[PDB]
């Protein structure tokens, strides 16, 4: 657990984390109020499985609800009303035991933080920010889902719940809460939600003031077509958009360029995500995932959100590639503990660890076979990865003595050098 910043000063924490997304969308529904006890009970497992960090759900209490026609939601944390740590996932006391047990087993706790907005109209809540005082986005003219004088980022839905995160007083509030999470809830890092809602520069602000040396990740989900026509990003690549954000916030960023290639291109096009980047400075800030709570399915209620879910026929291949490649991989809870991909994912974590693959290890792609075939230069071992390809032996693409590390789904997943 080497914990340092990247050459460009990005908060990647050594570049050797292996993160577990600690929850799915329907937990509040499936294990109402018992979520932190379940995690306290699994901390030992999570640690033994190889994770270095865990991404916790929003700690700020959410008692929102929404219906209209069979299909509901609420209380997951993205529409919180207070910094109180009560209900939905568990009590403040179970949170403390959860974090104390996780941290005690060597797993960092990363908190999901939601600064863009809050449940403004919730009755019984501890934070009350009046209108006309400049605390809210809507205190200014709001022409459209574009920055106004009261919010230097996009808005959430209508934008009636958007805070002016730039207001000294709204800024200091979040800053205090972050420090709080760190001194009393053992936070080891933060996962910023909806990063397009407020300046990236503010995220660096928050990290410098509260946990300068911790791990951070931002989720920027905004494609080129969502930027104005005159903006340079309207014609850039997904990777450029994502890297610019990282350059300014000084935090790694979820690799939405690889997610977009997993969803829209071929396995061969997977080399086009941030983590395939021939530049170490580019590749090393990527946070690769296969699915999260938004993009994927969740057990229970209506399959969850599944906004951009990867087909089950590519799950094994997706994990085999983020677990063996550069960037910092995230494993989805359900894949891991619900759906039975666990043993396969345990094998890969071991292989990543044994070859000493890290954020910045080099990777080269091999042109002449079908599927994706890559040579990943681990700091201890070289890996040869052949996904859905015709590659016959590792020696056809790399010099050296090789051993079968993984061999799954009728040869569709093959990884060599132990
Ligand atoms: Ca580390
Ligand atoms: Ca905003």
């Amino acid at each position: 657990d080497q914990a340092g910043k990247s050459p460009n000063a990005v908060r990647y924490h050594g570049g050797d984390e292996i993160i577990l997304q600690g929850f799915h969308w329907n937990v509040v529904r499936e294990a109402p109020n018992d979520w932190y006890n379940i995690l306290r009970q699994q901390a030992a497992t999570i640690a033994a499985d190889g994770f270095s960090a865990i991404w916790m759900p929003v700690p700020w209490r959410d008692f929102s609800s929404w219906s209209d026609g069979s299909k509901s939601g609420g209380g997951e944390g993205y529409f919180w009303h207070d910094f109180n740590k009560n209900g939905r996932y568990g009590s403040d006391a179970q949170l403390r035991q959860a974090a104390s047990a996780l941290g005690g087993a060597g797993v960092k706790v990363l908190y999901d933080v939601v600064p863009n907005h809050m449940n403004r109209g919730y009755p019984d809540k501890e934070i009350n920010l009046p209108a006309g005082q400049g605390f809210w986005r809507n205190d200014c003219a709001d022409p459209g889902n574009y920055p106004n004088d009261c919010d230097d980022g996009d808005r959430f839905i209508g934008g009636d719940a958007d805070l002016n995160t730039g207001h000294p007083q709204v800024y200091g509030m979040f800053r205090d809460e972050f420090t709080n999470l760190r001194s009393q809830y053992g936070a080891g890092g933060f996962r910023f939600d909806f990063v397009r809602g407020y300046a990236p520069e503010r995220v660096n602000s928050w990290m410098t003031d509260s946990a300068d040396n911790s791990f951070c990740v931002g989720q920027l989900w905004k494609g080129p077509s969502e930027y104005p026509n005159w903006d340079w990003r309207n014609t850039a690549s997904w990777q450029q958009i994502i890297k610019d954000w990282s350059d300014r916030a000084k935090c790694p960023v979820f690799d939405f360029a690889l997610k977009e290639r997993m969803q829209n291109g071929s396995i061969a096009d997977w080399k086009h995500g941030l983590n395939g980047n021939p530049d170490p400075r580019w590749r090393e800030v990527a946070v690769t995932f296969v699915d999260n709570h938004d993009t994927g399915y969740s057990p229970g209620q209506n399959g969850g959100q599944h906004h951009w879910a990867l087909q089950d026929g590519l799950i094994r291949q997706a994990y085999a590639y983020i677990l063996t490649s550069p960037g910092t991989p995230v494993v989805y809870w359900d894949h891991m503990y619900d759906w039975g991909y666990g043993d396969f994912i345990r094998q890969l974590i071991q292989v990543r660890r044994a070859a000493g693959v890290r954020a910045d290890s080099a990777i080269s792609f091999h042109s002449g076979y079908s599927g994706l075939v890559a040579t990943v230069s681990g700091s201890q071992q070289t890996l040869v990865v052949a996904l859905n390809s015709d590659l016959g032996n590792p020696g056809q693409v790399a010099s050296g003595s090789f051993s079968e590390a993984v061999n799954a789904s009728n040869g569709q997943v093959r990884v060599w050098r132990s």
